[PDB]
């Protein structure tokens, strides 16, 4: 159902079935297909595609020649009928990829809310992105990866499948990332290795002194103590019962699967 | 002409002259130039532009944003009437670029058959892709480079002109290739270098036990003896002589014209 | 005021109050906004957004996908109205993006004439191109980037904010670059670090000998003396009161801002 305060440009082709919600905007030759679902104020500026079973959030600006809820490339995938989603202010920029998951990774890709995707970003199928994340020009995510909230991603990063990039991180341009990254880590190189904590970033969210202080002492047992990770993981969790920040690290390492990038 | 069983899209763009085969598909905002061929069953998606002398076999399926026969980006092009070659069950994904030959190169741009050249891949004037290659994301060929036979070239990485990818290599990503890669190899770096035979790749297609080991040990030769490769071509003719497969050094020796990567 | 002998597609959507000049060329689904100029004789090929305040000269050639006076990346940005200006001349191929600048940055974007921009490659805001320059496939500039007169950036290859590429440079693809680049240099890494003079570039643009040997002699004064560039700088005026090519560099410290890249 198009909603009657929707715009529809009338060179844009708008399946039946597909579902356009109010004061939502689809501009010249886009084409949206009849499992879609666009949410109230989202704007699709011209020459989008959007197909699948998608599900896009509202006030979302998604700009010309970009592609979401495609068929994904894993030579695995044969056409079942699996799903994106996609939150709530988001900036989708020209040429950025969003594609279907696959039966095997879950069925779903998933992106948040408040996320800038720019040029040529590429989030492929069975990824999680999460909130007011940053992919720059052309950062490629393979497969089944997770960008936690708060990362962000330089220009020509590439991401190796099932990685986790983890919350307020920051990888640097021209990297590639072959391993998980804890949360707080500031990652850079090919492969990417660690470089201290995003002490800024952390600044500028509100952290306070004293959990920026905890969150660089745990970084130092992951990395500097010269400890195995089975060693630092109670000293982390012993660290969170003070400041709760650092159970961001007990999360992240039961979730990692490809170990931790390393020096 | 055009099948009267193919679709052709309202919307779409068949320049009178084209030939659109039996059950082909050109879908909304295509635009097709009047020298272009598109074999039976071939699917572009919407938004596809094809021009130039270009034939497209069978059962191909080329996504939203790809351009096809384009005007190469070689300085010395002036507009000649070059061409592009396109094999059957290719999959050509968004943004995709594959320009037409130069008259200084010989006039063909080749692609074989059951290939994957994934989002903004680019293959330039003049380069010839095999059959059953992969080319990830934003994976990039200068003019004149060869892909052979199930070569796999990763994301974000690059190839410089002239180049050979030998049959059955992989090439990791974020890697640029300077020189010329032999048959059987993997490659990484920037610039890349050689790391071992793709052993895995040759088990899962089939090559025996025998054939591994006899590639495995020219290899060795190539990189391991310390011989020059005047001194090891004879050496690995001879033992192609007991294992064919090692003739594919042999014949990719003869192509080669920038060297081999190496350590 | 679109000119009585421009061409515009029946399907392209040219605003009113855009300026069309004398046999220029609006291909298929092509957009234009209403604040847009494009110059005698420049042809957009097929699928191209052209908006914003933006000036386009004459005989300019772009490609499908490309975005022109776009929204920029930048969060600073709010919708001010800055503009892009485009000289002659150009070859502005498949899917590049050129981004309006900012309040902040000075409003201005700005690309010159006879460049060759190749696939994806991106001018971010308030970004200065030159003449005669060239930008290889993905070749992505971030915000407030100068590309001086004839200087080349190789595929794959990004700038970090507020760099300065100087005249005749040739930086390499699959390169990082972080800090200045003083006029004439080759530069190539992640980080790109300083690989000599572009002696053939400026053999083939009429450098003289005795102009291009001074060069030499800048550059070792700056890379191999070991002297301050403080200390250097005087003695680099010095020898362009002989070599006028020299002052080049005199004119590029004074722009400088980020430091030179450095072995
Ligand atoms: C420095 C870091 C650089 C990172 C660069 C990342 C670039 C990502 C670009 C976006 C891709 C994304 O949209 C799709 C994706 O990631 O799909 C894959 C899917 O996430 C995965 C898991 O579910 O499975 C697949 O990847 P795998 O590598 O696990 O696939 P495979 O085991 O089927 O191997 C694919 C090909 O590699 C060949 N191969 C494999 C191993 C080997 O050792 N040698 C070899 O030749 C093998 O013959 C086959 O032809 C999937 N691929 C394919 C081609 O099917
Ligand atoms: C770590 C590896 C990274 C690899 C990255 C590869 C990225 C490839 C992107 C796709 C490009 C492809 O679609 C087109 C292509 O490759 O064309 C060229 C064509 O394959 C070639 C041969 O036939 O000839 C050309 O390349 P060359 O480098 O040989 O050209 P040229 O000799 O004319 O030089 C081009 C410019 O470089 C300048 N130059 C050259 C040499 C030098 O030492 N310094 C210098 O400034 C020269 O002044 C001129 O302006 C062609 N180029 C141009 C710009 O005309
Ligand atoms: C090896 C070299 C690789 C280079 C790769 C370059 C890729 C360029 C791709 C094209 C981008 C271009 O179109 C737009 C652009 O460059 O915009 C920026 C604008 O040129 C700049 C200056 O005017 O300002 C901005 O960059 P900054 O990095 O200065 O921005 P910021 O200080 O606002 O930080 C952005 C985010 O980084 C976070 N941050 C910052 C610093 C830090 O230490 N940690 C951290 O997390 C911070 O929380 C925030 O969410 C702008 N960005 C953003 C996202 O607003
Ligand atoms: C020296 C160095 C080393 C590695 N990388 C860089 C580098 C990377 C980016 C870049 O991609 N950015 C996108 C546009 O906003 C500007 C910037 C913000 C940003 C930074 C890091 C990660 C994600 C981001 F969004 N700039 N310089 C620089
Ligand atoms: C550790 C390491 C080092 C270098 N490179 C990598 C790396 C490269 C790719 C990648 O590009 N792929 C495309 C999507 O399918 C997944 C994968 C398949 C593939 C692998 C290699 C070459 C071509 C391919 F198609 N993933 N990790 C990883
Ligand atoms: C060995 C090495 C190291 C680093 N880089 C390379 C490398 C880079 C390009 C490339 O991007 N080119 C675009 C297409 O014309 C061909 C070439 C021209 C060119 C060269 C350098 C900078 C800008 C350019 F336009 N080819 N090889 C090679």
């Amino acid at each position: 159902m198009i909603d009657k305060s929707a715009f529809v440009h009338p060179t844009a082709i708008v399946e039946e079935g597909a579902s356009i919600g109010a004061n939502a905007h689809i501009g010249p030759f886009c084409i949206v297909g009849p499992h879609v679902e666009i949410g109230e104020g989202t704007v699709l500026k011209s020459h989008v595609v959007v197909n699948g079973h998608t599900k896009i959030g509202r006030d979302n600006e998604i700009y010309q020649f970009a592609s979401i809820g495609e068929v994904n490339q894993d030579l695995k995938y044969a056409g079942e009928p699996t799903r994106v989603e996609i939150g709530d202010r988001n900036r989708i920029r020209e040429s950025v990829t969003i594609h279907r998951g696959t039966v095997q990774g879950g069925g779903l890709t998933k992106v948040g809310s408040d996320n800038l995707l720019m040029i040529n970003a590429h989030i492929a199928h069975d990824c999680t992105v999460g909130n007011r994340c940053i992919l720059a020009n052309n950062a490629t995510l393979a497969g089944h990866v997770s960008v936690d909230d708060f990362a962000i991603i330089g220009g020509m990063t590439a991401v190796h499948q099932f990685c986790i990039i983890g919350a307020h991180v920051m990888v640097g341009g021209c990297s590639g990332v072959a391993q998980d990254v804890p949360p707080y880590v500031i990652a850079q190189g090919n492969h990417a290795t660690p470089f201290g904590v995003n002490i800024e970033g952390l600044k500028r969210r509100g952290f306070s002194r004293e959990a920026i202080t905890a969150i660089r002492n745990a970084y130092k047992l992951i990395y500097r103590s010269g400890k195995t990770l089975d060693e630092v993981k109670p000293e982390i969790a012993e660290l969170a019962e003070t400041y709760p920040e650092v159970k961001a690290f007990t999360d992240f390492f039961a979730r990692s699967t490809r170990g931790l990038i390393r020096h």
